[PDB]
């Protein structure tokens, strides 16, 4: 009866295999968009006190999936397998509780709106 | 005293009537952006075992509204009326709890930051 | 052991000083994107009954930071200082609970995925 939002923030490649795999476990829709990632790291300044921050901006794909019947853990596990390449920039996955969902066309609320 | 985020993910039309209606019930600001929606459906392959996923990418408008005094249910109900057209692609509405809000200019926290 | 998402929605300027300050307190990555803000205000119509809504659309920078070890309140306080200019359009900051985080490359969950 819970409802969750799965947020995948990752590298722009491999999207198609994801749609295949998410599709197979029950997901029937999702949203996505391009955003930017920024890495931050403490660097030395010349003085003993000094910190200075170095940063790079890269490309990221943000994918959002809402789920209720389809179990979160099956969504996240599938996301790991498919998007794992070991090389840095594989991204992360965030899970959130949802208080409610409303299907606009039908007017249903809860896991039946999905 | 609760604070909520209302997330409307919908078809790019009808935005103006929404601003009128949300405005009238008390909303004084919101954010929006264009993202993509992806539908996923299980299709037959030629073999008895085989699943294959078919997908379409459409345009979506993401609208975010934070509320405290103005009741969530008045926001969501208004959103339904205005954006309902019966035809598929009417979109959905997601509700989330917010731990806190901070107005950057004034420095206030909670439903007074809004 | 909690995990939080800090969402800063603000004016497109001052981003660099932010990266410096967030970097110094422990943040090693964040995401951002350009979205739109819309102000809504009740205006008079000519008739005694009539409300009419006036709205402006401006530019906004959405910045997302996930934190666990690094304390939310140190993130939000730093965000205030740096982005405060008193003039309207300073933006807001929203805090959310996160049920879980997963590092895709390593496979770790919780505050160790960050
Ligand atoms: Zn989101
Ligand atoms: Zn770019
Ligand atoms: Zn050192
Ligand atoms: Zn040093
Ligand atoms: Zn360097
Ligand atoms: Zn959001
Ligand atoms: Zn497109
Ligand atoms: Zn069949
Ligand atoms: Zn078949
Ligand atoms: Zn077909
Ligand atoms: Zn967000
Ligand atoms: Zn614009
Ligand atoms: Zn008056
Ligand atoms: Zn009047
Ligand atoms: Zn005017």
């Amino acid at each position: 009866s819970h409802m969750f939002k799965v947020e995948i923030v990752t590298r722009p490649a491999n999207f198609e295999k994801l749609k295949q795999e998410l599709g197979k476990i029950g997901v029937t829709s999702l949203t996505f968009s391009n955003v930017h990632g920024c890495g931050l790291q403490k660097a030395h300044t010349e003085l003993y006190r000094g910190v200075k921050i170095e940063s790079n901006v890269y490309e990221r794909l943000k994918i959002e999936i809402v789920v209720s019947k389809v179990p979160v853990d099956q969504v996240t596990e599938t996301a790991k397998r498919v998007l794992k390449t070991g090389s840095p920039g594989d991204g992360k996955i965030f899970v959130y509780e949802i208080s409610n969902t409303i299907n606009i066309r039908t007017g249903e609320e809860g896991p039946e709106a999905l």
